[PDB]
């Protein structure tokens, strides 16, 4: 029998579906989340978030809950490698080398919090916003016809039920359910090394002492892998790898034998060891070719597996939710066409594709196997997860306007179409108010001071298309009143790339920019321009 029915139904209760609930809850649109497992992760893999990431968990509603629970790791600021804890230190260095100078980039920091704490956070907030999650409940098959997808559920207890949706997200992971059933190839290397997780409970108080690393590379003839220690210092995860080819297997990490290398990588006689997890995981290249399948659509691993070395995996999976939430929400509501739902391909593949590139020359990079080529080739983590810029029917190009790369440095980017739109602190009202607080529900439309033709094309295409559109002037100096954003600095129509003041940009909900221009319409017809560019954006 029948379960229910919402738009969306979404496959997978971690980092991605978790976001994608929040995000679409968030533009109103009603989902269900199932998750197999009874409740968030039990094992953290990951731990870094990005600065972009974290913009995207402030648009979430969850960025300032998650710092106040990271504070402990706060004091991580140091990556080393060493022969145990309680020996030799190898090598010492910062985690993130200007992690202190992004401030004219973004109000956002290296965030380090284990994925079982930020979980818990995003679950917290999508019940808020009214997504219907449900935890051990599996989704064992579906099938689309035209005008849904019909799931069929399995919540452990006897029968199966069915769903009905508009659309499924499949936020699955690396072994997609969904992914595997609709045959979808995946390209890139496939796996380069097979992995253990060991989380463990052990007082590393008297072995750290006062110090505190982000990140342990341990080397030693008993064990050679990675330890992460907790914040309180009383436990953490060791990670390592085996090899089949010597006749090692999964098997072979008992309890005994993962304490035996715990005690091995902490390096301190009499150190009594908890195994409180073990979680298997290969190190993998591996792409969807497509990530829309008519009403069906690919998020996080279920669309791209990266090798974890650089940390982009979650960073990427909570960016594509980000990205396909509005556009969904749009289609449902009736305000775009669902060609729009084809850009979540067009501009997330790519960037998948450059990830996982990045994820392996990471890899090859600390493996010693690295050209000379391949080191020049590894970007900044800020260049990857800020410099994105993105080419399909939801960004219109300057008729000037070049091709971008898929990432490239995020300083130089200053507000072209397809980037994300600067951040500048900008007056509203008494209050200071982020350009990037701005976006995240509506279209914003920002222009120069004389861009009143532009802010008259916002008003009547909102009216002509059914969209609402937040306008604003944006004034340089303090001299601004209502209706306005004061720049006190006079820095923002530099850093959106040297617009005129009848000069306009155009912000989609996801701060991405879709549109601009540097002056007034050649022609004066503002109106019909920027309602031409919306319907090109909205596939209508
Ligand atoms: C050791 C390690 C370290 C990492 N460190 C970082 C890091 O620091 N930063 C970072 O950004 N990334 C990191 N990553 C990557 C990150 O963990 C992943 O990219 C991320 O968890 C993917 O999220 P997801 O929601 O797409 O998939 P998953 O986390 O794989 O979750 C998928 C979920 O779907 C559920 N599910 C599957 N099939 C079904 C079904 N049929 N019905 C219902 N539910 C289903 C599963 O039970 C699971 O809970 C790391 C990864 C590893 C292995
Ligand atoms: O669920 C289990 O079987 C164990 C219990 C805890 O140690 C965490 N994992
Ligand atoms: O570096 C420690 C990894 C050992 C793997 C294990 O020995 C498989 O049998
Ligand atoms: O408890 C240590 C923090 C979590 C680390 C994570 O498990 C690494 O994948
Ligand atoms: O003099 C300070 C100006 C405040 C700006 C105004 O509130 C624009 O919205
Ligand atoms: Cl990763």
């Amino acid at each position: 029998g029948p379960s229910g029915s919402a738009p969306v139904l979404i496959v997978g209760g971690s980092l991605v579906g978790l976001s994608t609930a929040v995000f679409l809850a968030r533009h109103g649109v009603r989902c269900t989340l199932v998750e197999r497992h009874p409740g968030t992760s039990v094992h953290p893999r990951a731990v870094g978030y990005y600065p972009r990431t974290g913009e995207l968990l402030r648009q979430a509603g969850v960025e300032d809950a998650a710092v106040r629970e990271a504070s402990g790791f706060a004091t991580h600021r140091t990556r080393a490698g060493v022969t145990s804890l309680a020996g030799e230190v190898l090598f010492s260095k910062e985690e993130l080398e200007g992690d202190d100078d992004l401030g004219d980039l973004t109000p956002s920091r290296l965030l380090l919090l284990p994925q079982d704490r930020l979980e818990p956070l995003l679950r917290d907030r999508a019940v808020e916003l009214g997504a219907d999650l449900r935890f051990g409940t599996e989704l064992v098959s579906f099938a689309e016809d035209p005008e849904g997808v019909t799931a069929v559920l399995d919540d452990g207890t006897g029968g199966t039920r069915t769903f009905r949706s508009s659309y499924l997200v499949a936020c699955d992971g690396p072994r997609s359910t969904v992914r595997e059933a609709l045959k979808v190839p995946r390209q890139g290397r496939g796996v380069l090394s097979r992995h253990v997780s060991i989380a463990f409970g052990a007082d590393l108080r008297p072995v750290l002492g006062d110090r505190r690393y982000s990140v342990v590379h341990v080397k030693n003839p008993q064990v050679t892998g990675i330890l992460v220690h907790d914040d309180t210092l009383t436990g953490g995860t060791l990670i390592v790898g085996y090899r089949p080819e010597d006749g090692e297997s999964l098997e072979d990490f008992t309890d005994d034998r993962c304490a035996e290398l715990v005690g091995a990588a902490v390096g301190a006689p009499g150190v009594e060891v908890t195994i409180r997890s073990r979680f298997p995981w290969d190190m993998a290249e591996q792409v969807a070719e497509s990530f829309v399948h008519g009403r069906v659509l690919l998020a996080g691993d279920a669309a791209h597996v990266v090798p974890p070395t650089g940390g982009y995996g979650a960073n990427t999976g909570i960016a594509d939710a980000h990205n396909l939430a509005w556009k969904l929400a749009l289609v449902a509501a009736g305000v775009a066409g669902p060609g729009l739902v084809e850009t979540y391909d067009a501009e997330r593949r790519p960037v998948a594709v450059y990830t996982a590139e990045q994820g392996s020359l990471q890899l090859a990079l600390r493996s010693g196997t690295a050209t000379p080529e391949q080191q020049a080739a590894v970007a900044d983590a800020v260049t990857v997860t800020s410099g994105q810029a993105y080419r399909s029917t939801a960004v219109v190009g300057e008729p000037d306007g070049a091709d971008l790369p898929v990432a490239s440095d995020p300083r130089e980017l200053r507000g072209a179409p397809g980037t994300r739109a600067p951040y500048v602190e900008l007056l509203r009202g008494g209050e200071t108010v982020s350009t990037l607080d701005l976006f995240g529900r509506d279209f914003v439309l920002l222009t120069g001071e004389h861009g009143r033709e532009w802010i008259s094309a916002a008003v009547s295409a909102s009216a002509g298309l059914g969209l609402k559109i937040t306008a604003r002037r944006v004034v340089p100096g303090t001299d601004a009143g209502a209706g306005t954003l004061a720049d006190p600095d006079g820095d923002w129509s530099e850093r959106y790339g040297g617009l005129r003041p009848e000069g306009a940009v155009l912000v989609r909900p996801d701060g991405v920019v879709a549109w601009r221009s540097p002056g007034a319409d050649p022609g004066g017809e503002e109106s019909a321009v920027l309602a031409a560019v919306l319907r090109s954006v909205l596939a209508r």
